[PDB]
């Protein structure tokens, strides 16, 4: 048994270890990640006089999934450089029996508060047509917080059972694929009787949020996509799957929320 080594990260620590390079570059790009998340939360302060009052609850919105992924990304990113130490005999970086260990729980819990806020946030930009404000947020916050825990309950086997950490994150691929159908329902509503130009925008936003939100089931997915042979089953599997969280949540978060904020001021 390989006790010490959870989720996948910990297990290469275990057993592997990380390079320099790995332990460098994951350690840095999740400090870019949570950089960016500050310069946001300033963006959105700052730039909420530029839109009209009716729109304004979307830079709120804005600023608090900031606030959130500030705090959160920066306590991940201290866990990632507190749980894994320099051996000098061998030259890498393992897995430390007298720290806390790798936690995804950071990250997800991350998902569990933004996830509604950002499915939220655009209902307070656009208009819908024939749906429903009440039916449209309840399908949003229903799907997103099952989407969430599926995923949550899948990442505990990731390690111990692949094939329920690959089952869950199918039935959580299930709620995903009802929060597109649904988002994509709210940006046609939302084009109708707005300018060209704002269509436009809105065009641009969902193509964003398709890629930008897909990113994230394929970084859960990230060290497997080679099979379990494979080059990604490993050190660069990891620094490929937080390369790509860090991609998403800049993109699903900070970008998201600038093109909802450019919309909004086309439509002032
Ligand atoms: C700001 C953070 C966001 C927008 C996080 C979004 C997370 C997802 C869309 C996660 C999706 C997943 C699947 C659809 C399958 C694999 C498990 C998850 C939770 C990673
Ligand atoms: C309005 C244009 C504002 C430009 C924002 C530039 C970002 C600066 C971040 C520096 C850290
Ligand atoms: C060390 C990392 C550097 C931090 C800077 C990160 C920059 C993101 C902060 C938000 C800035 C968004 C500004 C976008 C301006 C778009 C204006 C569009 C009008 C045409
Ligand atoms: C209204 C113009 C304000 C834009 C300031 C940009 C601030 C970037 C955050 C760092
Ligand atoms: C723009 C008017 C503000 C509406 C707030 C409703 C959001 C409640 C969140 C719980
Ligand atoms: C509504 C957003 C408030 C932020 C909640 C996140 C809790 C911070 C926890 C820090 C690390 C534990
Ligand atoms: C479904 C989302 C569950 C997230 C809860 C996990 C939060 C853990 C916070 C950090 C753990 C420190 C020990
Ligand atoms: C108004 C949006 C609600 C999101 C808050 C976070 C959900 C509770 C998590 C505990
Ligand atoms: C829906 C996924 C079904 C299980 C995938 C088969 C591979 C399992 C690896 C052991
Ligand atoms: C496609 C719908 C899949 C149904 C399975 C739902 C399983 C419930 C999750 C239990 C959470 C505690
Ligand atoms: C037609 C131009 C579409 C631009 C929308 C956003 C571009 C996709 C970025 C995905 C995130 C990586
Ligand atoms: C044509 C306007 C492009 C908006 C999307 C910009 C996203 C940057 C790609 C990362
Ligand atoms: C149709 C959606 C396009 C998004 C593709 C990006 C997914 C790649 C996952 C990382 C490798
Ligand atoms: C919903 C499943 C998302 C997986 C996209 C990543 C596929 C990469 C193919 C190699
Ligand atoms: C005319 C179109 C204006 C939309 C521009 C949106 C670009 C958002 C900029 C945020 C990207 C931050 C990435 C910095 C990484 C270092
Ligand atoms: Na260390």
């Amino acid at each position: 048994t390989q006790e010490l080594g959870a989720n996948f990260e910990n297990f290469i620590g275990a057993t592997e270890g990380f390079s320099e390079i790995a332990y460098q570059f994951t350690s840095k790009i999740l400090t870019l990640g949570y950089a960016v998340m500050l310069a946001g939360l300033l963006y959105f302060i700052l730039t909420i006089k530029n839109v009209d009052k009716k729109f304004q609850m979307s830079n709120i919105l804005s600023a608090v999934v900031m606030v959130s992924a500030f705090l959160l990304l920066y306590a991940q990113a201290q866990n990632w450089t507190s749980s894994f130490t320099f051996n000098e005999e061998v030259g890498r970086y393992f897995l430390d029996p007298s720290g806390d260990l790798f936690n995804n729980g950071y990250r997800y819990l991350n998902w569990l508060i933004d996830v509604p806020m950002l499915l939220f946030q655009i209902l307070f930009v656009v208009s819908l047509t024939t749906s429903k404000f009440s039916s449209v947020r309840n399908q949003f916050w229903f799907s997103g917080a099952m989407m969430i825990i599926t995923g949550y309950i899948g990442q505990f086997y990731e390690v111990s059972n692949l094939t329920a950490f690959l089952v869950w994150g199918a039935i959580s691929s299930a709620f995903f694929f009802h929060i597109l159908w649904v988002m994509k329902k709210v940006i046609n509503e939302g084009k109708e009787g707005i300018s060209p130009a704002g269509q436009k925008i809105l065009s641009n936003i969902w193509i964003l949020f398709l890629i930008s939100w897909t990113l994230y089931p394929g970084a859960y997915l990230m060290p497997y996509l080679t099979g379990v042979d494979g080059f990604l089953y490993s050190e660069d599997g990891v620094m490929a799957r937080q390369l790509v969280y860090t991609i998403a949540d800049v993109s699903s978060k900070v970008i998201y929320g600038v093109l909802l904020g450019n919309l909004a001021i086309t439509l002032s």
